RNA sequence: UAGAAAUACGCGUUUUAGAGCUAGAAAUAGCAAGUUAAAAUAAGGCUAGUCCGUUAUCAACUUGAAAAAGUGGCACCGAGUCGGUGCUU
DNA sequence: TCTCTGCTCTGCGTATTTCT
DNA sequence: GAGCAGAGA
């Protein structure tokens, strides 16, 4: 009467059983509803459940993020557009217009073809003065006439849309730094500054450091060249700890700056009062020639002196292109006229036509034209011009990447300020066109929603809408950066209500400090048996030892106290240098409020924001050098728990306790663990939906889906048996690779999850009656019980596997905990405080108490038994699918109905579209469609693909949906959903997932006997063992003898083949393949017909290879089969079934 | 060592614009040119925000807007995917 | 005109921050 | 899995 549920929890599936106390799996007869005849079916309680794995958040939030990108790019362009538009509106009113509907074809353009000047002659003329953008960027920079209106919108709206990257904290200038000649003003105020002045030896300045990655090794030598070594740090020629940042805070090379701790660039290179700028300009040349060798990996050399720098080195990027191109065209015009057309004609070659027109990247180009190069002459040039990347380069690569936006910053600058003399309304808000280039969103300010977003948490100071002028009066970036750190830091376990401290606040230091010395004991002559340290002796140690020393050591603590962290507290004595302040403690809810500000916010001038309610207290030359200190990490515990919770025993929480007990002392998880004194039950009275008490638990995406199902995998177990509640759960756990730790990370909830649901009636005596064993074990356990019994998996026959390590699962389990009950403690959660060779007498028993726990023998058989059933509950979890609407990729327009549209009014016959549509779910309907060129009804019966794009508005109403599809009075009852892997059964038991509205899917098992899959695990792992050796050689031996179950595997092989696959060609290619290699080894052959039950595997048709050969998959290519077949709807555990006749249907 | 969120960048794809010329009923053939720009980048939605739209959840049936709740007898002998036999309403 | 066989097609590279 | 074209009716 009673049972045990085993269960085996997957990425992909969960194996489920169900045993009696003697390990036999029941039978039952279930119902089958429906309008089919039979019903009621025998089923074994025995199964798996698969399904697709689940996928993480990450793809959707950049898709989300690229989302937000495009919407604030167009804002950009819209915010531009509102400041030209009175202007433009006198010049050309249609132009904007015409930039909009420059996508369109000519007839459905509104306006004149040509979008930028609006007639043929101007657009051809202006794309003859400037053939790129970047010759009007550098006329509109360098030249001093008034511009056409439209050609400065075009310049501003391409560097404002494409505005490079925000990766650089200062203000990088390419007015000053143009070129890598700065030794003169580094070397003339070196020598200006320093008395004994050495002079210039070699003029290689940055374009040595610009030849290789960054190292000492390379600079040392070439700064010792460049200026004789009189200091090997601190030359001041170009040298790296001066050029480039060093990560540690190592001290400065010479006095002029205290020996300042060095730090990497960023914003505190403008600061740096503690030690250079209140005590001492080289640092100028410093940041001078890091510009030079950043612009110089970056821009190319200026002989010329511009404002434009990059479209200066656009231009000639574009002349070199021509150059070359011109000379690469007469050179195979003269040396390989044949070559001239695949080269510069034939765009799917990699050709040049290829490269401009096709799609070849450069680096394909490079690889399909190099040899070309070598094979001819005079092509030296072009060769090491493509050695360096730079033959025939396009104004537009991925390498513009590394371009930063002060550039473009620059560019626009001075574009305004040429032409600001001529249009006065660019004067008038030079500024504004200025901070639409710069503005980004703090990353602390995070989405700018008006309460719509479950994303965002800006708070805004008044209703008004943020723009990038008004940004600053409108959102409190206090509030919002409070915010978007609040929300990350978690509660603490034991009191979910209140915000953990900082890792640095002083009250977890007062944890920290004596939590570890609580415990620690202090055994010498003094006396006969070991004692705590004293809260006395705790003090003392605290203010000698730890006052004195960050870090615990016991080697400090022998020979300093006894023959005679505080982190936090050692640098703030370092700063203040008043310990009289520090040890006060009744002013120290203040100083934590400094702590906590100095640990949620890194931006200095929110720093101020924060510090100015405490200028009273201090100087401000140390509120500077608290901009400059940082705290980063977070206490695992609340402030409440820190100080608030007193006790009803002393008046002392724990950290008083811990600070002094003097003798029997107690450390935290003691006290709190403790009843009798009033921390427990506060504990416990600090303390509706499964969903939500899974959500905010940790776990991976894939292996929380995983324990839902295997949650309802047990609900609906316990529901078949008649509401008799189990024993005992079995669950994996293999702790001490991706399925390794994603296995481990299970059984943190999972025996918590089950215990909280199965368990749910209590007393008054105790608060929780035991009535199911959570079992939880290793999987070591069942592999040594696998392969030392003669019950070997191999996972490429079938999926039956799961659901047998579920059995094994359960008999090990609780033949365990019969052999021993004592160590329920051990396995058992729930009730815990803190061997596998009894299976090899022929009865095992407790001993202790008479009970039978094992008999070598009839259980071994029994198991035999179990592992041969045919019949094993197999249940693919129907999916509505959802995702992309389609594939990504735009194809071309072409005459074809089956591209979809990227916008409501563009006709993909037109401007092309998007392929390869997914569905959602299919739904069969029977209607009547008018066929034939004589319109006439004829009932039809079929098939359809509802696609993601088209659910909402079938969902919304199919009626109207399917009538504009062309049915014709659609039975509405008749309408039945189908969503992916929906099962149906067809003649001889041949059953078919439905993959899609057009395809079918593989669906039967094939359930090959216990002996065969023990031989074939046996043969094809025939060498690699490691065992004892005379039972491998007895296991060769044996294989030896057995060389016709190979053959017998075979027909099984054809018959099932031949019975549900009905594959004929691949059928008797395998047959011939197999009777043309019969006198091959059995190692291999037993290796490659493990691959070929692929041929029988469940899921889709997959290629495979044979000794010589691949085998190509047949697909189902057609659902017109399914249309008159048995409908099967299985339940989660597959046991209930629902069976329609779908060809009584219309 | 990974999950989850935010702010940005560079490409890519698509259609249009960048007058192709000559000899020709041409099917065409010779020759020149090629680097750039606009717009879109899930269709779209309404609370109209510089917001949201690819994660998670989901057998069937009966109630319920929904949330949700409920619905399927047992023992034995066998096993080509479950079959048979015997009690019970 | 409506189903089968055989072969081809498929968005990408980076950054800076967070919290766990 | 879908797409596409090229044959069997």
């Amino acid at each position: 009467k009673k049972y045990s549920i085993g269960l085996d929890i997957g990425t992909n599936s969960v194996g489920w059983a169900v045993i009696t106390d003697e390990y036999k799996v029941p039978s039952k007869k279930f119902k089958v509803l429906g309008n089919t005849d039979r019903h009621s079916i025998k089923k074994n309680l025995i199964g798996a459940l698969l399904f697709d794995s689940g996928e993480t958040a990450e793809r959707t939030r950049l898709k989300r993020t690229a989302r937000r990108r495009y919407t604030r790019r167009k804002n950009r362009i819209c915010y531009l557009q509102e400041i030209f538009s009175n202007e433009m509106a006198k010049v050309d009113d249609s132009f904007f217009h015409r930039l909009e509907e420059s996508f369109l074809v000519e007839e459905d353009k509104k306006h004149e073809r040509h979008p930028i000047f609006g007639n043929i002659v101007d657009e051809v003329a202006y794309h003859e003065k400037y053939p790129t953008i970047y010759h009007l960027r550098k006329k509109l920079v360098d030249s001093t006439d008034k511009a056409d209106l439209r050609l400065i919108y075009l310049a501003l709206a391409h560097m404002i849309k494409f505005r490079g990257h925000f990766l650089i904290e200062g203000d990088l200038n390419p007015d000053n730094s143009d070129v890598d000649k700065l030794f003169i003003q580094l070397v003339q105020t070196y020598n200006q500054l320093f008395e004994e002045n050495p002079i210039n030896a070699s003029g290689v300045d940055a374009k040595a450091i610009l030849s290789a990655r960054l190292s000492k090794s390379r600079r040392l030598e070439n700064l010792i060249a460049q200026l004789p070594g009189e200091k090997k740090n601190g030359l001041f020629g170009n040298l790296i700890a001066l050029s480039l940042g060093l990560t540690p805070n190592f001290k400065s090379n010479f006095d002029l700056a205290e020996d300042a701790k060095l730090q990497l660039s960023k914003d505190t290179y403008d600061d740096d009062l503690d030690n250079l700028l209140a005590q001492i300009d080289l640092f100028l040349a410093a940041k001078n020639l890091s510009d030079a060798i950043l612009l110089s990996d970056i821009l190319r050399v200026n002989t010329e002196i511009t404002k434009a720098p990059l479209s200066a080195s656009m231009i000639k990027r574009y002349d070199e292109h021509h150059q070359d191109l011109t000379l690469l065209k007469a050179l195979v015009r003269q040396q390989l006229p044949e070559k001239y057309k695949e080269i510069f004609f034939d765009q799917s070659k990699n050709g040049y036509a290829g490269y401009i027109d096709g799609g070849a990247s450069q680096e394909e180009f490079y690889k399909f034209i190099k040899p070309i190069l070598e094979k001819m002459d005079g092509t030296e040039e072009l060769l090491v011009k493509l050695n360096r990347e730079d033959l025939l380069r396009k104004q537009r690569t991925f390498d513009n990447g590394s371009i930063p936006h002060q550039i473009h910053l620059g560019e626009l600058h001075a574009i305004l300020r040429r032409q600001e003399d001529f249009y006065p309304f660019l004067k008038d808000n030079r500024e504004k066109i200025e901070k639409i280039l710069t503005f980004r969103i703090p990353y602390y300010v995070g989405p700018l929603a008006r309460g719509n977003s479950r994303f965002a948490w800006m708070t805004r100071k008044s209703e008004e809408t943020i723009t990038p002028w008004n940004f600053e009066e409108v959102v409190d970036k206090g509030a919002s950066a409070q915010s978007f750190i609040e929300r990350m830091t978690n509660f603490d376990k034991n009191l979910p209500n209140e915000k953990v401290l900082p890792k640095h606040s002083l009250l977890y230091e007062y944890f920290t400090v004596y939590n570890e010395l609580t415990k620690v004991k202090y055994v010498t002559e003094g006396m006969r048996k070991p004692a705590f340290l004293s809260g006395e002796q705790k003090k003392a140690i605290v203010d000698l030892l730890f006052k004195t020393n960050r870090k615990v050591t016991v080697k400090q603590l022998k020979e300093d106290y006894f023959k005679k962290s505080l982190g936090t507290y050692h640098d703030l004595l370092k700063i203040i240098k008043d310990k009289d302040f520090l040890d006060n403690e009744e002013n120290e809810d203040i100083l934590e409020d400094i702590v906590l500000t100095l640990t949620l916010f890194e931006d200095r001038e929110m720093i101020e924001e924060r510090l100015k309610t405490y200028a009273h207290l201090f100087d401000d030359k140390v509120m500077k050098q608290l901009k400059r200190r940082r705290y980063t990490g977070w206490g695992r515990l609340s402030r409440k728990l820190i100080n608030g919770i007193r006790d009803k025993q002393s008046g002392k929480t724990i950290l008083d306790f811990l600070k002094s007990d003097g003798f029997a002392n107690r450390n935290f998880m003691q006290l709190i663990h403790d009843d009798s004194l009033t921390f427990k039950e506060d504990i416990q009275k600090a303390q509706d939906s499964l969903h939500e008490h899974i959500a905010n638990l940790a776990g991976s995406p894939a292996i929380k889906k995983g324990i839902l199902q295997t949650v309802k995998v047990v609900d609906e177990l316990v529901k078949v048996m008649g509401r008799h509640k189990p024993e005992n759960i079995v669950i994996e756990m293999a702790r001490e690779k991706r399925q390794l730790v994603e296995t481990r990370q299970i059984t943190k909830h999972v025996a918590q999850i089950l215990d909280s649901r199965m368990n749910t009636k209590y007393d008054e005596n105790d608060k929780l009656i035991r009535e199911v064993k959570v079992i939880t074990l290793k999987s070591k356990l069942v592999s040594d019980f696998r392969k030392d019994f003669q019950f070997y998996k191999v996972r490429e026959i079938n999926n039956y596997h799961h659901a047998h390590d579920a059995y094994l699962n359960a008999v090990v389990g609780t033949a365990l905990i019969k052999k021993y009950p004592k160590l329920e403690s051990e396995f058992v959660y729930g009730d815990y405080k803190v061997i596998m060779n009894f299976f090899k007498p022929l009865i095992e028993t407790n001993g202790e108490t008479g009970e039978i726990v094992w008999d070598k023998g009839r259980d071994f058989a029994t198991v035999r038994k179990v592992l041969s059933m045919p019949q094993v509950n197999i249940v693919k979890k129907t999916e509505v699918q959802t995702g992309g609407f389609s594939k990504e990729s735009i194809r071309p327009k072409r005459n074809s109905d089956k591209l979809i549209a990227r916008k409501k009014d563009w006709d993909p016959k037109k401007y092309g579209g998007f392929l390869w549509p997914t569905v959602a779910y299919s739904v069969l309907v029977v209607a009547k469609v008018e066929k034939g060129k004589s319109k006439k009804l004829k009932s039809v019966k079929e098939l359809l693909g509802i696609t993601i794009m088209e659910r909402s508005s079938f969902e919304k109403n199919p009626i109207d949906f399917l009538e504009a599809k062309g049915y014709k009075e659609v039975k509405k009852d008749l309408i039945i959903k189908l969503p992916k892997y929906s099962l149906f059964e067809l003649e001889n038991g041949r059953k078919r997932m439905l993959a899609s509205a057009k395809q079918l899917q593989k669906g039967n098992e094939l359930a090959l006997p216990s002996k065969y899959v023990n031989f074939l695990y046996l043969a094809s792992h025939y060498e690699k063992l490691k065992g004892s050796p005379e039972d491998n050689e007895q296991k060769q031996l044996f294989v030896e003898q057995h060389k016709h179950y190979l053959d017998e595997i075979i027909e099984q092989i054809s018959e099932f083949s031949k019975r549900v696959i009905l594959a004929d060609a691949n059928l008797d290619k395998v047959l011939s393949a197999y009777n043309k290699h019969r006198d091959k080894p059995i190692r291999e052959q037993a290796e490659n017909i493990i691959h070929l039950f692929t041929l029988t595997r469940l899921g889709a048709p997959r290629a495979f290879k044979y000794f010589d050969t691949t085998i190509d998959p047949k697909q189902y290519r057609s659902t017109k089969e399914v249309l008159d077949a048995t409908l099967i709807h299985q339940s989660i555990t597959g046991l209930y079934e629902t069976r329609i006749d779908l060809s009584q249907l219309g």
